[PDB]
């Protein structure tokens, strides 16, 4: 199950940045630089409309990235805290599941391949929505629920 | 499954060459020239697009040489050292398995007809990522991932 590599930032609960496929990503509202010294010097690319910041993973150490896919059927996939559901296009936690702290985490599918990256989410009890970033094959894509906050 | 026929070089330890379909294929950075000379003779064609040589395998030999297809499905191959893996659009080895001497290694899938040749890598333990030639549809390609080195 825990079969996985991330690291967080400048020593607090910061988020996590994420070896997925071939690049190292993060969410670009998250402070600081990464726990890991060997990450930390590389040239990172950025962007304030997916607010997602992302860098080529160093070829030495490429068994680190995780599988991925864009494909989404409905259903339930895993993340930090376990299960959350996917159904309508609103990953959802069946209330209070996360709060401020809990960006960065991918969200894997049930063979163990990420498909999207969590930014936030907006509260509603057991129909609190997400803020991801998910990637339809060629190009990545900003999901956001009305009246979300950022983690 | 052992019902594979190739060829050396210099008749050293200096890489190796492939009967496939109806001609003889061979990687172009390797030293010397074919072992068996019924082979040798024969007027070689070469490109640096793909680190290749090729030639028409004699008539009275054709018989002799391995099967081949396009198809590259994710799932296990079988080649010379083992453990060979089709992922993420990527083949890979653990470490152990490829080395500098061993180019020019045909990958056989799960029915035993070839879909790649081994020119090199890029290393780490678990999965090594491999520098190949290989045919889409009816066409040679090249795949080659970041900072490989032929062997």
């Amino acid at each position: 199950n825990d079969c996985i590599f991330e690291v967080k930032h400048e020593g607090k609960v910061t988020g996590y940045a994420c070896l997925v496929g071939d690049k190292v990503m993060k969410p670009a509202h998250v402070k600081g630089t990464i726990d890991n010294a060997d990450l930390a010097k590389l040239a990172f690319k950025r962007s304030s409309k997916y607010d997602l910041e992302c860098a080529q993973i160093p070829v030495h150490m490429k068994s680190d990235a995780s599988k991925f896919t864009h494909e989404k059927p409905e259903g339930y996939y895993n993340w930090h805290h376990g299960a959350v559901q996917y159904s309508g296009g609103r990953f959802t936690i069946p209330t209070g599941a996360g709060k401020p702290g809990d960006s960065g985490r991918p969200i894997f599918d049930n063979k163990g391949r990420v498909v999207a990256i969590v930014l936030g989410g907006a509260n509603e009890g057991a129909r609190t929505a997400l803020s991801v970033v998910t990637w339809n094959k060629d190009i990545v894509t900003k999901i956001t629920p009305e009246g979300a906050e950022e983690w």
